[PDB]
């Protein structure tokens, strides 16, 4: 179609920009999840980016732990509004924290990421990174304002994991990736995915990558303008945050099961998608929140989904529910900085694209 021909040009134009690789799934109403791909998964081997290379979708995790905890409220175990003191006991102001603060970025809660080495081989417990949050981080008051939140989702698998007696991971397989045949799709900080598979992550040189979001010292030097940061990170510092692994295949799979309801029942997916307030992402084009997803708003489109930013890939998953159309793209260019190019500038293809699904849509 006119429309391939579209897409296919936007994810071109792009890398030609000086991203070094973009993945994008794309589902409209009534047809098939279309693939599409431009530039390189490897810059130095010069290798091809496919539909098959995975990526670290880095906060999109979050609308996983999200689903996976609704899925336990359904289960009858867990009650949204009642306080985390049942499993936190001893955590500042927890009495204050009904479970739904944890997926709503309303918690207050002590922040980790901006303190963590991005550059590690540690192995980190779930329990590890609350203590190092509250070491590192400032805490606010429950319910004082949105402020991103990634301690919220290690604690929410913290209860996944209690609430079931196995790591989060097992939760998200048999109640989800099964199901819906996720075959390749991975949980970073309890199983062991193949590497060999894994798209290239880039951190650019980049002249507006001013006020780094990242501890990333250790670095060493710069090759042709990039380093590979690829295994900079290991993915239990992320956590129930961003630990995941999948494809933008996969990712296209679990979104429209979610807003088809064939994951969670209605009322659970009102919570995750319509029970919102307003919220902010720096360099992002994200609106509101609910309890899992973000409202990320472009132009006349939004979408309902969620960004990641690890290093070197960039993530912009979503549904447009009035278009009814679902969209995963992943490049594997990124930077420290929220406002460089190399991170905000991922949401001008995903603008494109649902502008071009419009036009063919007039
Ligand atoms: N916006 C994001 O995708 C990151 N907060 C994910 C992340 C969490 C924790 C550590 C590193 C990365
Ligand atoms: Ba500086
Ligand atoms: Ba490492
Ligand atoms: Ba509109
Ligand atoms: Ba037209």
């Amino acid at each position: 179609s006119d429309l391939n021909n579209a897409i296919q040009g936007i994810l071109d134009d792009h890398v030609a920009r000086g991203v070094v690789g973009v993945s994008l799934a794309l589902c409209l109403p009534g047809e098939e999840t279309s693939l599409y791909q431009s530039g390189y998964a490897d810059k130095f081997n010069k290798m091809p980016m496919t539909g098959d290379h995975l990526f670290r979708i880095a906060s999109c995790t979050k609308s996983f732990i999200a689903t996976g905890l609704h899925l336990l409220v359904q289960d009858g175990t867990v009650d949204l509004d009642e306080p985390i003191t049942r499993w936190f006991p001893d955590l500042p102001k927890a009495a204050q924290m009904p479970v739904r603060i944890l997926l709503n970025h309303r918690s207050g809660l002590p922040d980790f990421e901006t303190s963590m080495p991005m550059i590690s081989d540690k192995s980190w417990t779930a329990q590890e990174i609350v203590d190092f949050s509250f070491r590192h981080g400032v805490q606010k008051e429950p319910w004082h304002g949105m402020e991103y939140s990634n301690t919220g989702y290690v604690l929410a698998g913290m209860i996944i994991a209690h609430e079931t007696g196995k790591p989060y991971s097992d939760h998200l397989r048999s109640r989800i990736f099964a199901p819906l045949g996720m075959k390749d799709t991975w949980v970073g900080t309890h199983e062991t995915f193949p590497i060999e598979r894994e798209a290239r992550g880039y951190m650019h040189a980049a002249a507006d990558d001013e006020n780094p979001q990242w501890d990333v010292s250790g670095a060493g030097d710069p090759v042709d303008g990039v380093w590979d940061s690829t295994e900079w990170f290991p993915l239990s510092g992320a956590n129930a945050a961003g630990d995941m692994v999948s494809t933008p295949r996969d990712i296209v799979k679990f979104l429209n099961a979610l807003f088809d309801g064939r994951i969670l029942d209605q009322k659970r997916l009102w919570e995750m998608k319509d029970n919102i307030k307003p919220a902010f992402f720096p360099g992002s084009n994200t609106v509101a929140n609910g309890h899992g997803l973000l409202l990320m708003r472009y132009g006349s489109s939004e979408l309902k989904g969620h960004l990641g930013q690890i290093p070197g890939h960039t993530s912009i998953m979503g549904r447009d529910e009035e278009t009814g159309a679902a969209l995963m793209l992943i490049q594997n260019s990124g930077a420290g900085d929220f406002e460089s190019f190399y991170l905000k500038g991922v949401n001008e293809p995903v603008d494109r694209v649902l502008e071009a699904i419009k036009n063919s849509r007039s």
